[PDB]
């Protein structure tokens, strides 16, 4: 269970995550986690990596997203795992 404050977290993406973000949004130095989740969602949706009618699984073994996250697939319901996969591709700033 994810507290609402998580979305406010300010982050500086590492180069591979920044590459992915630049294919769907404007480049800038710092993003909120709300922005990162939105942009990665749009990346997934636009590239049709998500099978909503197949156990809510994103399939990313044939995509740079798979290299970012280090998995061939994952469930969009496993929220803490998603946060952890994302965190390892950025630096939190405060
Ligand atoms: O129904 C749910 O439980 C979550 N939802 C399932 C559908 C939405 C959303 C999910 C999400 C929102 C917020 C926090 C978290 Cl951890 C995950 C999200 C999203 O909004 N951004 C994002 C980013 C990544 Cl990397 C993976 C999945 C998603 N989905 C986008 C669809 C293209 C898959």
């Amino acid at each position: 269970q994810i507290p609402a404050s998580e979305q406010e977290t300010l982050v500086r993406p590492k180069p591979l995550l920044l590459k992915l973000l630049k294919s769907v949004g404007a480049q800038k130095d710092t993003y909120t986690m709300k922005e990162v989740l939105f942009y990665l969602g749009q990346y997934i949706m636009t590239k049709r990596l998500y099978d909503e009618k197949q156990q809510h699984i994103v399939y990313c073994s044939n995509d740079l997203l798979g290299d970012l996250f280090g998995v061939p697939s994952f469930s969009v319901k496993e929220h803490r795992k998603i946060y952890t996969m994302i965190y390892r591709n950025l630096v939190v700033v405060n």
